[PDB]
RNA sequence: UUUUU
């Protein structure tokens, strides 16, 4: 007496015209992972446009980039990856601080600046670990939320990527966050337009009338 | 979706 295996399929399907549409032998074997079709974050193309952009600007090779990332990365943790952010972003080189600018970093981001952090999403919370393992570590946005909770360090970014596994209460510690962070943040398309108004006067100039025109059907 | 500095 065999035990027989069950697969199931089709059921209701699309039926267009009399016929399925989905490949099910495509769909079997379809499963790609979950931050790789998110639009939380910018595709491939846009990711790797924004890299040649930093390269560009800076001047540093792929070598230069790989230790300007890790800089990168630890200064965007600490502080907001924002779109309004401006000046330069500071690394400890051994033991002295160099600076470099934000706007070339800002202006090859085609999607906002946060979804392309949101690839670094996973390196960031390695970090923090290996951080906090001898001594407490606190990420500067963390502590303008007032998080209390050490070990929930994990997670205090704001280019933190939700997973379906990796959080299980900081999913609600990272929403409140959120809510938080953006409790007053207003929401206008357009402002300050272009245009001056004002007018534009046609009209001739002649010694024979007055400041603005001759004066007509006046009796005195 | 964005908006978290």
């Amino acid at each position: 007496v065999p035990r027989v295996k069950m697969n199931a399929n089709k059921k209701r399907q699309p039926m267009v015209n009399g016929r399925a549409i989905i490949n099910f032998q495509h769909l079997s074997t379809y499963e790609p992972e979950q931050f790789e079709v998110a639009n939380t974050r910018s595709t491939q193309e846009q990711f790797q446009a924004w890299y040649e952009g930093v390269k560009g600007d800076y001047g540093v090779d792929d070598t230069g980039m790989g230790i300007l990332l890790n800089g990168l990365m630890v200064w965007c943790i600490e502080n907001g990856t924002s779109p309004n952010i401006n000046g330069v972003w500071t690394m400890m080189d051994g033991d002295e601080q160099v600076t470099y600018p934000i706007k070339p970093l800002l202006d090859h981001a085609v999607p906002t600046f946060r979804q392309i952090m949101t690839h670094f999403s996973d390196v960031a919370e390695a970090y923090i670990e290996m951080r906090n393992r001898t001594k407490a570590y606190m990420p500067r946005y963390g502590l303008q939320r007032n998080l209390t909770d050490m070990s929930l360090a994990r997670y205090a970014f704001d280019f933190y990527e939700l997973h379906s596994t990796t959080p299980a209460r900081a999913k609600e510690a990272h929403l409140q966050m959120k809510a938080a962070a953006l409790k007053n943040a207003r929401n206008r398309l357009f402002g300050l337009d272009g245009n001056v108004s004002t007018q534009e006067e046609d009209t001739e100039r002649h010694t024979t009338t007055d400041v603005t025109r001759n004066i007509h059907n006046l009796l005195g």
